[PDB]
């Protein structure tokens, strides 16, 4: 189970050199890719609300992201990957204060609705670090194109325990430094994007609730 089950990353939004940057420290062009994600929420986006997001990927699965440490470290900085239908649905039951065994069967049950469907273009680069000669010395960057124009891109460690994650985060802080992000740019979460694009009262309901 090599991987690692918790998402440590940084969102930026990429320019002309990102790619060469990568290129130049030893980073290559793992994949592109094309997927397609539906997003699931309450009318009342009590998951996005949670720092919760749950989609289904066709021809790939379910998979709920949930804060790995909620109220330590911001949103969008670390998520357990639920990928275990019981699970899911376990956390799902948690966050929404409520017999499925499977995801599909507790949408209704817990008053979840599609609130987004898109499909995504990514270049995934990974950079072996280090030419492997440390801990966790592989550090993703997934480049992202939404079908509705939005670009983002994302610096990933996928780590296992959250005893990791403060150095998982400093070395995502500095490939990011590198890459040329600068410390205090933000860049939204593409489905954040798709609200305001396509359901732009929901975008603005969940700023007021958010705050
Ligand atoms: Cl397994
Ligand atoms: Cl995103």
């Amino acid at each position: 189970m090599a991987q690692g089950l918790i998402e440590v990353e940084r969102k930026f939004l990429p320019g002309p050199g990102t790619e060469e940057r990568l290129q130049e420290l030893g980073g290559t062009l793992e994949y592109r890719v094309t997927f397609r994600d539906t997003y699931y929420d309450t009318p009342e986006l009590s998951l996005m609300q949670a720092d919760h997001w749950l989609r289904r990927r066709e021809d790939s699965g379910w998979e709920l992201k949930c804060p790995g440490a909620a109220g330590v470290l911001g949103p969008h900085t670390e998520y357990k990957e639920l990928t275990a239908e019981p699970t899911i649905v376990a956390q799902l039951c948690k966050v929404l204060r409520a017999g499925a065994g499977d995801v599909a069967a507790v949408l209704g049950p817990l008053g979840l609705q599609e609130v987004a469907s898109f499909v995504t273009k990514r270049s995934a680069w990974k950079l072996v670090l280090l030419g492997a000669d440390e801990e966790e010395p592989q550090l993703r960057v997934d480049l992202d194109t939404a079908d509705f124009g939005y670009a983002v891109g994302e610096v990933e460690a996928l780590v296992h325990e959250e005893a990791e994650v403060p150095t998982a985060l400093e070395k995502i802080h500095r490939l990011s430094s590198m890459l040329g992000v600068p410390a205090q740019e933000t860049a939204p979460a593409k489905l954040i994007v798709y609200l305001q694009r396509f359901r732009p009262q929901d975008y603005q309901r969940l700023l007021e609730v958010n705050s």
